[PDB]
């Protein structure tokens, strides 16, 4: 692939109780973020987001760092995004 392209990451099984700042801190350390997205519906957080990096290698790195590790009692997934 070419990695100079930006790259969305799904992340799930997030705190319920994140929002916005709360992803873009957590993958902010990686590299610059076009977008991020916490998905909910009338119950509230349904517990997973998509981050938008702007390039992919940034976006592999997180991925390779965060996916799998616990955060608040929760082993949170990140793999690349799809339709």
């Amino acid at each position: 692939e070419n990695k100079s392209q930006p790259k969305r990451l799904h992340v799930s099984n997030i705190p319920f109780r994140f929002r916005d700042p709360d992803l873009r801190q957590m993958f902010g350390q990686f590299g610059k973020i076009l977008d991020v997205e916490i998905i909910f519906n009338e119950r509230g957080s349904k517990g997973f987001g998509f981050v938008t990096f702007e390039n992919s290698a940034d976006a592999d790195r997180a991925r390779e760092k965060l996916h799998g590790t616990v955060v608040e009692g929760r082993k949170i997934e990140v793999n690349n995004a799809t339709a």
